[PDB]
């Protein structure tokens, strides 16, 4: 298919991979809702992108906020066809460090799980109901949901336990959610990015091309997933063939 | 090595796979601490297992409770050599069901993540500090940590999104935690069981042997991991070659 | 935005198995999008008729992928006709259905059936890779330092092979296994290496099969394989990876 | 507790590659634990001397795993000596280090090097499987319905192959790929099929290598491979799976 006329809700849409996705899709004729925190810069980004883009302030961990954002999307554009989960946070903290006597805090683990994993699920479960209102297309499809994991789901480095747990959870739930939503024609896919230039040594680690990924390359893969009706239930690494070393 | 004289803390040790693990290890001359909820039956199980087994009441989601349980283990047996994470819960709930108009609750997702994933991490981070007090053995080893994932981490069924997210998180953090703890000689391994006869159609789904797994077979694999010094950073499926169908 | 090739227009692709099925669909899409295609397929295939239908930007190169001499001949033909080769797509393949051992019948999988499937599917793919890599290595790099991109065809059988699929699954698991080391070998000279693992597609290789796919519940359309090929060529950051294209299917044992 | 075989004592194992390295370590452990071992290895190996050292419960069966006739001869020798075969362990294997293409040197991987590694490592393992499965199929089932267990040797190169490892990684990825379909083929007759993927072990196949392993930071001891073999034989519920035995290593590209 083509993305012209589709309505996309993009979490984390004020910055980075989410913003690059919004820019590409709006440039291809889609409408976009940037779902991001208050004072994320989302309003100014939506204004810059023109009248087919609006900002919906929301914390993905809040049922009430996501409900409000989806009602805003419905009032503005009439339907939701695509959801892209880019909202996320990171921490670097070792499980335990004997030399320094330091133990990872429980709260640092919980915070990253809540935003990255529970937040993605919260958006999925609520947007599925919105997509379920669509009449199926000629191929039976009502929507497409795309999540963002990380190569840390597969080769987490020293200090990445919390982040890797959160992203490994995204990977683990991709297939069951695709199976849950198959009877109503919503595809569910995940991208696992490597190292991307969002907000020299890191670049040199990538086999080829030997640079950070361009956010537009993430946006290109999102578009390819929306366009290809047979991509479902899968995780795609987008990473220049990197495999992460253990680090320190 | 042999397990005789080792001290194991076994979460979920009052029932099922954890109890089978305690029974085997105590039978092989190890000491065991059954870490499980109040009114789980843990006290009666510890009494039945004899004077090298004690019950430590604790909720794995509580820092205070796990701290208390580990201090109990230290006071009783002097050290901790092995931790086995079996504490866990389940739910069956579809992400969204159009026919019935039902959406998975946020709380059902959060509850399963908290016990299965955050609870395992809470035990890991605190037991690592305890193991760090041990003098390394002749091969540099201070401890062994074994987690329980599930084949649902890889092929979650309809209704298993929350459970699969939790277990996929266990899988995802295995390698980074092994990397974090490598400098101090604590190995970190995960078992992904298939279908086990803990608390006819399900049995017929297993290729060979065509039955539910015996909890003693999980306990045997735990012992094999403790005994083999070169198993680290890996997930082992224990499942009779099953691959789960989507279900309904 | 980092300088790179983000278009198939003007590129030249050598497509093994190009006379039929997934390879033919790929040739059709790429020629329609402004690329040139060389259909590398067996002399007894319909490749010549297919290349004529596709017009002046498509030619047939007869070759058995298991032969060093034949692949060399095909690549020299490609260079003579179109010059620079930018893309290689490995679709040449065969299948067998044969149980390892069947006690009821007292029947053992033949060694020759295993060898033949390995030779065409795995060794033939490597033969094409090693020779096209040498050709691509002579290319002046593009604006993003790239000299080529190579796309292989595995199968979901590499991950969930069914009863009777031992030989086919071995061959496609080999494809999966070598994707990363070959991407690593060729990274210093700017050749990306990627693999697609299709599920069940409506080619001459293939209702009950359609019903096992979660969504959409049908056989894949060869045009959808071709679309993913084009997406890989146009995305400069996809390298060293296997992508399942399968409607979320996970194969049960079968019989 | 479900009735099953949970001991190696009294079992007979055919071990390919048994004259050296991981296969020899496996034979040593199993014979010490009360099993009988047949070392299936090349006629120009030291298998006879090794079998003599191991005593009356170990014999040498000369054979090239790539030959149907040789493997048939070895299995008939096993049956003549010990009767029933309960276990097969595939350790026979070779390696090559050769880049797909090297632009600086103008050097291309030879087709014959790829073919030879595939033939020994992948086709040879299948040849042994298909023939020993037929032998095991004649066995009266044990107390848990089992007629055999087959254990193969892959490598972590199946998942993270390095520069120069394309051929080896293809062969070991094939082993990984066929593990599940063969387990599915043989499930109705009670033969389990499992694979071990070793990291880096101190055999005649092999300080800097030791330093890459997270913990323990050393080469694996062949005795640790043997211990995992015994654990798989003794655990009735391990089937259709690949187990990494590797100290948590994940291989970087190398050069
Ligand atoms: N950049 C990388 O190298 C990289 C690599 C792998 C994966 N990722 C993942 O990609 C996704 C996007 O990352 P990015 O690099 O674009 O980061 P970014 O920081 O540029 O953008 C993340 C956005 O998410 C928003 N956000 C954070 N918490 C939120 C919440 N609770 N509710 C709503 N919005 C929230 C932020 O305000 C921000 O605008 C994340 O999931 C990240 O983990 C990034
Ligand atoms: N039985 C199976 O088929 C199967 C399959 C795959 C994975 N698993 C996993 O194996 C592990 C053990 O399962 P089981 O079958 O033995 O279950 P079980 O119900 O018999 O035992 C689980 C134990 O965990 C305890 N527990 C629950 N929440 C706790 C908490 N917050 N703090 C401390 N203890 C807590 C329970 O009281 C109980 O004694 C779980 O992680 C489960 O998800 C089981
Ligand atoms: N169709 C499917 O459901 C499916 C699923 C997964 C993977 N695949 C794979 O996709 C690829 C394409 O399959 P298809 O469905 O298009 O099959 P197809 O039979 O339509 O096309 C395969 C082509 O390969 C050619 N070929 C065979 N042996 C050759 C050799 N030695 N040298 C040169 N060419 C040779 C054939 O002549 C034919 O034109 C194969 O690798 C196949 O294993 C197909
Ligand atoms: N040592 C390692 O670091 C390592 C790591 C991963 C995997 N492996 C694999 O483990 C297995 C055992 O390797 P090893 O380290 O013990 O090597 P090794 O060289 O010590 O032993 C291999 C044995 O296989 C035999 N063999 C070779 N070709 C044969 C043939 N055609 N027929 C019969 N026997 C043949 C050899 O004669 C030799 O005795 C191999 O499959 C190897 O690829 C080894």
């Amino acid at each position: 298919r083509s993305v012209k006329g589709l309505v996309a809700v993009i979490t984390g849409g004020a910055s980075g991979l989410g913003l690059a996705t919004a820019e590409r899709l709006v440039g291809q004729g889609a409408s976009a809702v940037l779902l991001d925190l208050p004072n994320s810069g989302g309003e100014a980004q939506a204004k810059k992108l023109g009248n087919n883009c609006v900002f919906a302030p929301a914390d993905v961990t809040s049922e009430k906020d996501v409900q409000t954002a989806l009602a805003l999307a419905k009032g503005k554009f009439g339907r939701v066809d695509v959801a892209v989960n880019c909202a996320g946070i990171a921490v670097a903290s070792k499980t335990y460090n004997l030399k320094k006597g330091q133990t990872h805090t429980l709260e640092d683990f919980q915070r990253v799980l809540d935003v990255n994993l529970m937040g993605t699920f919260n958006v999925i479960r609520l947007v599925a109901g919105e997509m379920g209102q669509n009449e199926p297309d000629q191929g039976g499809q009502r929507g497409v949901i795309i999540n963002t994991a990380s190569v840390a789901a597969f080769e987490g480095q020293v200090g990445q336990a919390a982040y890797s747990a959160s992203k490994g959870g995204i990977v683990g739930m991709t297939l069951p959610i695709a199976r849950d939503l198959a009877p109503i024609g919503i595809r569910v896919m995940t991208i696992a990015p490597g190292l991307f230039g969002t907000p020299n040594f890191l670049a040199s680690q990538v086999p080829f091309p030997s640079r950070l990924g361009d956010p537009a390359e993430y946006a290109h893969l999102v578009q390819a997933i929306i366009e290809n009706p047979f991509l479902n239930g899968e995780v795609i690494r987008l990473d220049g063939a990197i495999r992460m070393q253990p680090g320190s």
